[PDB]
């Protein structure tokens, strides 16, 4: 069963939003915090960069995507063992 | 913006649980009664049968997996408009 795979103890919300020019913060709560996770942008693997700062607290893996624009508006998943969650990104 | 495209009231939860043999019932609201939705397992398809009952109520739309096993331990999303969303089921 699945169940034993089982790796997020709180998983992206459904949709975020953020101003131009703005930033946005991701947050997902793992249950093992030595676990590594991968984050991607409509399904391309996003790097640590100057759009993209990643953070790792403990159990939290944090995403934060700067200077938002039109061309963030997309739909984001994290992956974490064998499992993965999404999101969509909503840009004003 | 994906803004515009938002058809999710409700979205499904995160993951469902059912015990051999049982039932699990989905549910996701859309924002538009008349708006059609089209459900997947692992990505193929899910249509009308006796493991699978569709219902559709105002807003709801209902998938009901009858008599559940491990082969119906997997993955399953749901598409409405231009968007989608996912969910585990964890079968006992």
């Amino acid at each position: 069963s699945g169940s034993s795979g089982a790796a997020f103890a709180k998983i992206l919300d459904p949709a975020y939003q953020v101003d131009k020019g703005g930033r946005v913060r991701f947050v997902v709560e793992l249950a093992d915090p030595k676990l590594e996770v991968k984050w991607y942008k409509n399904g391309q693997e996003i790097r640590p960069s100057t759009k993209y700062i990643f953070e790792h607290k403990g159990c939290q893996r944090i995403l934060f995507i700067n200077n938002c624009q039109m061309t963030d508006d997309s739909e984001y998943y994290v992956t974490a063992g064998d499992e993965k969650c999404s999101t969509e990104l909503f840009v004003r």
